[PDB]
């Protein structure tokens, strides 16, 4: 994340760390059992860390649990980034409490204008490189499609929308992928990708979450 803030220990308690020897992505706990993450962020032997603050120091919340399975969306293009999500199922269920919580699906699809919380431990900086061992967390509006399209010519598909500053100086990075945006209490985003990190006119995009819900609900159910 390049322009936020420290976030504080557990106060996004829904938020995973996806773990194969190192962090690599960030992910959402959506129930005691599952968890949404970027389909990009796909790999074998993923372990999943919840209750994580500082990642490099066992601090006392954590739960770390492997997957069991693994579901990349069926339409997910890697070349386009299009339908850029995927569900991890958890060996054993996680024990949740105040520190540790799942975040709700929505309901509705939330319109440009909505300012929603996105947090990981991607990069902080837009040239060179400074990972941070402690979440952080970035309040950034949803833009309209029109400004996401002329920013992205050709690219943005109705799967995704982009959050962020125009301006630039503030967005997600490196590192944040597969992570949570989050608006008035639901999950509306997963961090998918951009061009570079907080450079202007190139805010970062987001998997539309509101248009997978059946789609998770019913793979969750099944399996
Ligand atoms: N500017 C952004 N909002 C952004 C967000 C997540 C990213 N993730 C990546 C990324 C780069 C290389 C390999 C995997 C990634 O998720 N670039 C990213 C850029
Ligand atoms: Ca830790």
């Amino acid at each position: 994340i390049v322009g936020g803030y420290t976030c504080g220990a557990n106060t996004v308690p829904y938020q995973v760390s996806l773990n194969s020897g190192y962090h690599f992505c960030g992910g959402s706990l959506i129930n005691s059992q599952w968890v949404v993450s970027a389909a990009h962020c796909y790999k074998s032997g993923i372990q999943v860390r919840l209750g994580e603050d500082n990642i490099n120091v066992v601090e006392g919340n954590e739960q770390f649990i492997s997957a069991s399975k693994s579901i990349v969306h069926p339409s997910y293009n890697s070349n386009t980034l299009n339908n850029d999500i995927m569900l991890i199922k958890l060996k054993s269920a996680a024990s949740l409490n105040s520190r540790v919580a799942s975040i709700s699906l929505p309901t509705s699809c939330a319109s440009a204008g909505t300012q929603c919380l996105i947090s990981g431990w991607g990069n902080t900086k837009s040239s060179g490189t400074s990972y941070p061992d402690v979440l952080k967390c970035l309040k950034a509006p949803i833009l309209s499609d029109s400004s996401c399209k002329s920013a992205y010519p050709g690219q943005i598909t109705s799967n995704m929308f982009c959050a962020g500053y125009l301006e630039g100086g503030k967005d997600s990075c490196q590192g944040d992928s597969g992570g949570p945006v989050v608006c008035s209490g639901k999950l509306q985003g997963i961090v998918s990708w951009g061009s570079g990190c907080a450079q202007k006119n190139k805010p970062g995009v987001y998997t539309k979450v509101c248009n997978y819900v059946s789609w998770i609900k019913q793979t969750i159910a099944s399996n």
